[PDB]
């Protein structure tokens, strides 16, 4: 069977056969589509693990043109021995690298996948303590930041065993700003991070109580209670936000960090679960300029910017929000570019994604893609992805959501 | 039960209405087709005249639903209605809707249109019964009256005009236009396109049928009307019925010199209305515009009027690199102009902020009284400034309820001319 997707702007038609490989659920049924649901839906037994491991090893050996080889058959036997004797197995370094890259390649919500095969993989599977995790994360941050010439990277900590000894980065990204709820109901800093900021303070973090306090790392090794660490400030690259035409913009006192580094997701390779696997790339401008700054639940700067622009804010049909949103996103891109910190605008990013998508259909037979996430949060239809039909399905290896660790961790101290 | 969450407000709604869905969405538990324009060809009855065991179950379903809606399930009139429909199908292979059933069905087709952000208005719909129509001349009369009623000197009113249902498939009534009012598009000698590129094919059919094109950038197309399966016939809508808005900007005095206009009445005329297994292949319906339909899609799509270049030039933006966001900046100004122009001429229009806010309210009303609201996020979220509208942050369930509006093939792909 084949499925066709059409681009309604160019009339190009692509043919998807890769979906026949899909594994788990989208969340939809034959009679209901759940494509706009954010999250649609203890450890694997021996019997469950065998077929998952085989499927991954088969696809690895097919990727390197050695399917059926003596080395292929011996690896399968070796993996089977380990599962039989230990209820788990260990990836070779080559398989871990291949698996991490393909989880990125398979991330249907990521528009930056043209870069998927250029991913620096740091193997941290020998780590045993939160101090060791801190060291690996500092090295990742330094390598990835690269004085502003950002490089994609992932660091992979030891895989889940019985579920009682999980490695976890409690942060949602390696670098984020604190949020503080005030007595009068206002919020200082980033409202998204209020809860995690409270956990840090409880663990003994002494907060500066400013608007852009870089949060400490809260690291959990081997299922133990998590521990606090301060990222050395010289490793945290930041960009002050100014505007090429409005001299007053710099007086808003805005800044942002250069390195987007997701740390709360789970990486699944051949049935193995890597619950701590922070990965980083570089920003698309709208992530900061539209969501971080202008979401009503975030820094929410539209009103203040529109004021300094002298816009008519009495009626929505003046489009004062739309006008202010564009200028903010102009400022974000100008600031990063002026400081020579890698960033991509949404027009360039979506154009590259269409090229990537077409290449993937030709060389791989498809490209799972989540239109709801791929289309940027402003100016949707003037980007090419808006007009591109897409098919969403789940391939493995994959990145997955997982529960926040404070909702499941059972504490040990006192 | 299925829950939907709003991630801005944390409101959670519980959906039971989806249990009443009839047609496949196209998705499976392994693949999602939510961004496919036409994901499914699952229809309720086969291509042409059904047999009795194919049509009667669908009729019984709709009549049951209608009499349930008015608290008369099993009533004397309900059971007679069923026997009446059974005899009609028995003797004519079809059946006829009562006036009240037709009105209920049209309003519910709008209420069930998951892609429409305007549905808070669904019960305020004027229904023109045109099922006595027999000729293209009669269709033109009915359409002129619809347009005049719906335009209402700029205080627009939602309406639908319903022509005779399909019988055997060779006597279809069709409006060949895709909307009652659109602009012509012309292929130029050098290869470019003048006017609206979306309508180049339809324009050529009209010229081929004897229409004399003025060959401008905003030539209102004639109507091409097909009655009872006969060859279609051309008619010129009287221009005093065609309300148009010249586009200007509240700050940029040069904007008027771009010479842009648009029409006030959005009037979809190429969809199919399905009620109880009956197919109304000509059912033009109209409401009023959301500004972004004109200012974002009609004006700024690359394969439409494609005016971003022109506007940005006049604005003296840096068009050297995408990252100056000159396209985004011009886009906003164009949409300010469109809203300001319609509002200045007292022609009904809604901005995407007010429309999406109304739809969230509609969603809450529908979950409270009906147990659900089918909604297509891909279509509901406006094509600019998505995440600063509330629907961006609203999870939605999409499912197919009947009565409904459906796509149908373009008639020049199937008509054998006489
Ligand atoms: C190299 C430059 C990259 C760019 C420009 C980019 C861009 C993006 C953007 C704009 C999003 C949506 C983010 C949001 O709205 O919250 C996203 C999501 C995502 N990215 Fe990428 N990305 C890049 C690299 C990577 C890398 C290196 C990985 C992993 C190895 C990755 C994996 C993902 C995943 C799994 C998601 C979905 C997250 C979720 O579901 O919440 N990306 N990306
Ligand atoms: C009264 C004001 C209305 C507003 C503001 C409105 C708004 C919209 C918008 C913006 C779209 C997306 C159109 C596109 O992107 O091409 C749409 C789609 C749609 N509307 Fe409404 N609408 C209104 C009235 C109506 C009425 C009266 C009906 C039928 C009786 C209707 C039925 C539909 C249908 C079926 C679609 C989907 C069309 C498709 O799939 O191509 N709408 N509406
Ligand atoms: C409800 C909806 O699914 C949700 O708001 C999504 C929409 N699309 C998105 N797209 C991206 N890139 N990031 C997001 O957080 C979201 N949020
Ligand atoms: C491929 C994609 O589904 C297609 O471009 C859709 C996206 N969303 C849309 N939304 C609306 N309202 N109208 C449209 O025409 C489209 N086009
Ligand atoms: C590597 C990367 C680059 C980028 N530009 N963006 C992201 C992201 C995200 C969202 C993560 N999600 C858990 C909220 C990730
Ligand atoms: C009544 C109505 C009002 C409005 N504001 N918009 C539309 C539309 C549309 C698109 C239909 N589709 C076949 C392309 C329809
Ligand atoms: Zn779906």
């Amino acid at each position: 069977r084949f499925l066709k997707v059409k681009n309604w702007e160019t009339e190009v038609v692509l043919t998807d056969t890769l979906h026949l490989k899909s594994t788990l659920e989208t969340g939809c049924t034959e009679y209901i589509c759940m494509g706009s649901i954010m999250h649609p839906s203890d450890v694997a037994t021996k019997d469950q693990l065998f077929p998952l491991a085989k499927e991954f090893i088969d696809q690895y050996y097919s990727s390197i043109k050695r399917f059926g080889s003596k080395a292929h058959m011996e690896r399968l036997e070796e993996v089977n021995k380990e599962i039989d004797t230990t209820s788990t197995y260990q990836l070779k370094d080559t398989e871990l690298i291949y698996g991490a890259k393909h989880a990125w390649r398979n991330a249907s919500r990521c528009v930056g996948r043209i870069q998927w095969s250029k991913l620096q993989v740091f193997d941290a599977r020998d780590c045993t303590t939160a101090h060791g995790m801190f060291n690996y994360i500092c090295n990742h941050v330094k390598y990835a930041t690269n004085k502003g010439n950002l490089r994609s990277a992932i660091t992979i900590f030891p895989q889940r065993t019985d579920g009682k000894h999980d490695f976890r980065v409690w942060n949602s990204q390696l670098i984020r700003y604190a949020g503080y709820k005030q007595p009068d109901g206002s919020t200082l800093g980033d409202p998204a991070n209020v809860q995690f900021t409270e956990i840090c303070i409880q663990q003994g973090w002494k907060p500066p109580r400013g608007r852009f306090d870089v949060l400490p790392l809260l690291l959990q090794a081997n299922g133990n209670d998590p521990e606090l660490f301060q990222i050395p400030p010289e490793l945290v690259l930041e960009v002050p936000i100014r505007h090429p035409k409005f001299e007053w913009f710099k007086d808003l006192g805005l800044k942002w960090y250069g390195l987007p580094a997701v740390s709360n997701m789970l990486l699944e390779i051949g049935g193995l679960e890597f619950s701590a696997c922070p990965f980083s790339g570089w920003y698309m401008g709208t992530e900061i300029g539209v969501r971080d700054y202008c979401d009503n639940s975030r820094y929410n700067i539209l009103e203040e910017v529109a004021k300094k622009m002298n816009l008519d804010m009495r009626k929505t049909s003046s489009l004062w929000k739309d006008q202010a949103l564009v200028e903010i996103n102009i400022a974000v891109l100008y600031s990063f570019q002026s400081d020579k910190v890698t960033i991509v605008d949404h027009h360039s990013a979506t154009e590259s994604f269409i090229k990537h998508m077409e290449n993937e259909y030709r060389c791989r037979g498809g490209c799972p893609a989540d239109w709801v996430w791929i289309v940027p949060p402003m100016s949707g239809s003037i980007t090419p992805v808006f007009h591109q039909e897409m098919l969403n399905y789940r391939l493995t290896p994959s990145f997955e959501y997982q529960p926040d660790p404070w909702n499941t961790h059972v504490w040990k101290l006192v």
